[PDB]
């Protein structure tokens, strides 16, 4: 806090400021899907892949700039510990053969959402819901587990593109809870060779379902449990007062 | 508003006009279902032709008439511009070779729609949950948008009829969303070369799923904080008086 | 009423009356699921069949009985004009060629609903919630019926398996609507011959998915706000009281 | 209780005690996830199948203390019963040649669950929601079971794979009612040779789902009438006082 500090603090703090990315963002948003096609690329392929480090540098002289506004409160904040992350990963050079960062750019269009504050309120909104749900999913993930554990065990010698490995059965077990061919394409399979499959399946498939029709139930039927006690107790001063 | 005027007003404002609209829709209803059979068009396909623009200009007429009586109103009621759009197209002539246009004279079946006070009710009524999820939305295109453009930078090279383009990878992005043949039609395929593909599949069908229980959940759980502010107010109101 | 007609009363109104009947359906559920057994028919299959028509017989008087003790207050109640219409097919004689009628008998097994009271309570909450969505489900097969026609002439030349014909479209559209293999086993073969085919078929999977979910919560969240105006009257009224 | 009694009773009840067993469960979770692997098993395989009768004994004994300190207490408690069975299992001898056991010894690790009791919280919870489907698991399977006869004796003789039998037909509607490949893979292949075969799954899929849907509704509507009527007690209360 000081004349030059205060200086930088306001353009930093503007609105302009934050509009500027937002257009650079949903400019550079338009670019990354106009740089998707092979036609466009071979005419103006070169005027977006500098537009593109134009907009790094922009949108990392943009985060140096926030990090000296906001000093330690930067890295404590969620949103912005995100677009730190998410331009890091835009600033790794192009030439290094790991073809997942080059497409890690396109993390950036992200920005967004932590730019826009209508976004924000959504993700933490969805965000805000997880923290209970960490108990289920616990329980979920060990009886994944455990059951991916007796299938490779099971059925594994026999079927290992489906179960040969605890990540095959992981995978096959997802795959049957989103219930997605989990009859013609594995069970039934399973079932020339193993006739009792189906008893390992079935309740997995009862017991997986059961988990998530409740967690929901539990969420909505608890979400507003809590509205009741709130307006009873504004109803209950309101009769003593 | 004088004499001549409000002769016409009674007219279309009448009971028998509603009800004589809601009989040839639903008549042309039976009608167009009845185009169906290349059997029938063989006897009796010339009445039913005839029967149409009958039809067509009776509601061309009716919309003339509704549009006297009801002035600058009428084009800014959704009812009645829906009927306004839908007779419009039935009148584009059949000869200009858009297949498109002479099915889309079926879309008139929907006047049944405005016509019925009933069904405009829940028509309403569901539409008026959408203003709401606008912004969720938008982040869930956002979402979709940001994905389909790293799918076809992943994958469309060797599986450019799944996501060969930007578009290619929204309508597989979005099969996967409706978790149709997802693993065994599309991700299983894709691991044979890109072994890791269930990072990017995985995760997208935990977001794109999380977000849409979270709509329904939010919806309803919010649905009811009013009318839970609604009733103490009541009560509040009561025990103060 | 008199002498006769108490005598018969009396044993109709029974708890033994219903117990014998509700032990000759779960006795007769049992032997029809043996008789699925070609094994158990070559042997025991005789004493079956006679076990059969004997509790026809038996179901015949007790539904005689049972008209004379209640009048015409039998062929108001829907309960006991099920057990009427579904014993009069298992009397139809087997001999007729019509395979649907002889499978037809094993209906009388619902009777183990209509004969046990916890069972008919379960079927009259869940037939309770539908007369509220007669609407919704006229304007659901509505927009069935006037998509129908127009995949019939989009699509019904090319593709006559699956949309030859009004029904074969109905059909097809259902099988959609529950998601299943709609893109890999319909339309990604459509949009071989109709590229803009999926223009169709995702805003018929948006609007028909759409529905279904406001459905639900419109059962949720309109079956208590009613709870949340019976729940303030009685705190309005011990408030003034 | 008396000297003896007591100095294993502070033993069993103490927090060392749960976490070393917590911690022995940890441990051989892993123990058993690495036991997976071919590779792993060919190296240290030894190390694990002895920490494996370690882990047996050792629970054998601290199960054998918990029946001393609890007493008949012990076999009324699920809980702990649980561990009993799961145990009793892991003890079997691996040589009797019956697959099903020796896979049967990774339930072991769910007594992660049993252990702790954030686990036992969520399994209480989800449990708990049972006891009041028992009616609808009931009217559904009577329902389920009334058509696998029929099925078995309509479509068995043509497609034995699918309903030769009351339980291949049990296996096929229940697949039908996870909607999985329900019209490609069975109900079209069916109308090649029963073309009303539609008659009979669509109603069978519209009942299924619609009581599934209404079991959800119930459980929240019912859920929370409840809340609805404490609160009125609670705020009727203050009112009179
Ligand atoms: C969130 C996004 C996560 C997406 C990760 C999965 C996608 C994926 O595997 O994409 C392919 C890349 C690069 O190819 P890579 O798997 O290295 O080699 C494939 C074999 N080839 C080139 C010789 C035919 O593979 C990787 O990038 C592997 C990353 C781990
Ligand atoms: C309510 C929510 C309930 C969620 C319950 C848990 C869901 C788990 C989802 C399944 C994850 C999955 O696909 O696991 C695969 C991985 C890696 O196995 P890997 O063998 O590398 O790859 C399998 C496919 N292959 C052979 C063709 C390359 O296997 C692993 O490494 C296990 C990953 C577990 C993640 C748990 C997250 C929660
Ligand atoms: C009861 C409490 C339990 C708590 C502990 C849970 C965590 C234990 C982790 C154990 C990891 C075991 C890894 C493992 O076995 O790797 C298996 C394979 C590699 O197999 P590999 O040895 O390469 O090939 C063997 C030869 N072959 C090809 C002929 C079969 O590679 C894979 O399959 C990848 C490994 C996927 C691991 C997934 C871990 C899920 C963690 C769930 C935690 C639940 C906590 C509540
Ligand atoms: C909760 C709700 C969440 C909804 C999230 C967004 C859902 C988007 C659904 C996917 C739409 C879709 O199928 O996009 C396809 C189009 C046109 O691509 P196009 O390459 O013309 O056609 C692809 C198929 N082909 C090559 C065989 C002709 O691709 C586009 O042009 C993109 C259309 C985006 C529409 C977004 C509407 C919201
Ligand atoms: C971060 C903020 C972002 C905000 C901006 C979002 C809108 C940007 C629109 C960009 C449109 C890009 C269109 C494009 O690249 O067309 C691709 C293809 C045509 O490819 P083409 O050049 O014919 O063929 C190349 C050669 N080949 C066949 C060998 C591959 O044709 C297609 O694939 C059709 C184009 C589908 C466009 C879908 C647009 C979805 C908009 C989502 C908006 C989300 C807002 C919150
Ligand atoms: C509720 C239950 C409704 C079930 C109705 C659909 C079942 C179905 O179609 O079952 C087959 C029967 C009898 O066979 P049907 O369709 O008369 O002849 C098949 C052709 N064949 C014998 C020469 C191979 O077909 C019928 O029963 C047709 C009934 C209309
Ligand atoms: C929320 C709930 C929304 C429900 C909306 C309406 C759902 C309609 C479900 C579809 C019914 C269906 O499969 O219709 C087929 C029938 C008969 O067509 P048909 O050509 O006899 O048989 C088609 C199959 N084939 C050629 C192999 C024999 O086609 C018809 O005859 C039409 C039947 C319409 C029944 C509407 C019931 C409501
Ligand atoms: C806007 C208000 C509308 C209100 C009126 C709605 C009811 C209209 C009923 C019209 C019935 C039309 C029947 C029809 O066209 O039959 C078509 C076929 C028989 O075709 P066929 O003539 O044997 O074969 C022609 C030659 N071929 C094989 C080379 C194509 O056979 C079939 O496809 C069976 C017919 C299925 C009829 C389904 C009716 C659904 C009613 C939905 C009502 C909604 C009310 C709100
Ligand atoms: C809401 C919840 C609603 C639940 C309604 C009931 C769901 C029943 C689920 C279907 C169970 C199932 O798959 O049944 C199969 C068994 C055994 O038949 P089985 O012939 O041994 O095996 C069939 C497969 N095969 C021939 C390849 C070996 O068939 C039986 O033995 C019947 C088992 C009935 C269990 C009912 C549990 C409730
Ligand atoms: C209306 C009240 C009803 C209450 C009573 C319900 C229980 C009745 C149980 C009847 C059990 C019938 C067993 C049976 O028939 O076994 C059939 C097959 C064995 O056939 P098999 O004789 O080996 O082979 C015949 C020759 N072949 C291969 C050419 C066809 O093997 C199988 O398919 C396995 C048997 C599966 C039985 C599933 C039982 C479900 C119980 C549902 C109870 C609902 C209560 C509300
Ligand atoms: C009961 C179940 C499962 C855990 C269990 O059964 N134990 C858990 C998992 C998700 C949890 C809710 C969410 O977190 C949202 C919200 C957060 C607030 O902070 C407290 C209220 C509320 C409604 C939570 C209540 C409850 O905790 C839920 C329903
Ligand atoms: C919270 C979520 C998501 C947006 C977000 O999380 N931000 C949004 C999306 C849909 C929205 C509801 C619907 O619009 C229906 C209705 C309209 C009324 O006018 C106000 C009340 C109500 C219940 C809305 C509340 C809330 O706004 C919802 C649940
Ligand atoms: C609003 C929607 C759709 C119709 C529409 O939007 N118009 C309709 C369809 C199903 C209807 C409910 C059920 O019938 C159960 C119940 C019957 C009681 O009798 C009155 C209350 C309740 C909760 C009904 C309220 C409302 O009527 C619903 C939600
Ligand atoms: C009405 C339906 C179906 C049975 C039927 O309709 N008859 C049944 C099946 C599941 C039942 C609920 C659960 O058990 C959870 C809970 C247990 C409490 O103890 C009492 C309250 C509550 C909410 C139950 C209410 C009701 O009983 C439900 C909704």
């Amino acid at each position: 806090g000081s004349h030059m500090y205060l200086r930088i603090t306001n353009i930093v703090e503007s609105s302009f400021f934050t509009k500027f990315i937002i257009y650079l963002i949903v400019l550079n948003g338009i670019t990354m899907g106009l740089e998707t096609s092979k036609t466009f690329m071979q005419s103006f392929g070169v005027y977006t892949t500098l537009f593109n480090q134009i907009v790094i540098t922009i949108f990392t002289i943009e985060i140096i700039l926030r990090i000296y506004v906001h000093r330690i409160s930067f890295f404590k904040d969620p949103w912005s510990l995100f677009d730190f992350f998410v331009v890091a990963i835009s600033l790794v050079p192009t030439s290094s053969g790991f073809e997942i960062l080059r497409v890690s750019r396109v993390l950036r269009l992200f920005r967004l959402v932590t730019a826009v504050p209508q976004m924000r309120k959504i993700v933490s909104a969805l965000i805000s819901v997880i923290p209970g749900m960490l108990s289920v999913i616990a329980l979920m993930t060990l009886f994944f587990y455990i059951f991916a554990i007796m299938a490779t065990q099971l059925f594994g010698e026999r079927f290992p593109e489906w179960f040969g490995t605890l990540g095959e059965s992981f995978y096959t077990l997802f795959q049957v809870m989103t219930l997605e061919s989990w009859s013609m394409g594995i069970v039934r399979p399973l079932m020339e060779v193993y006739p009792y499959a189906w008893v390992f399946f079935i309740p997995f498939i009862f017991v997986v379902t059961f988990v998530m029709i409740n967690l929901v139930v539990a969420i909505i039927v608890d979400a507003m449990a809590i509205l009741n006690q709130k307006e009873e107790q504004h109803i209950i001063d309101e009769v003593q007062s």
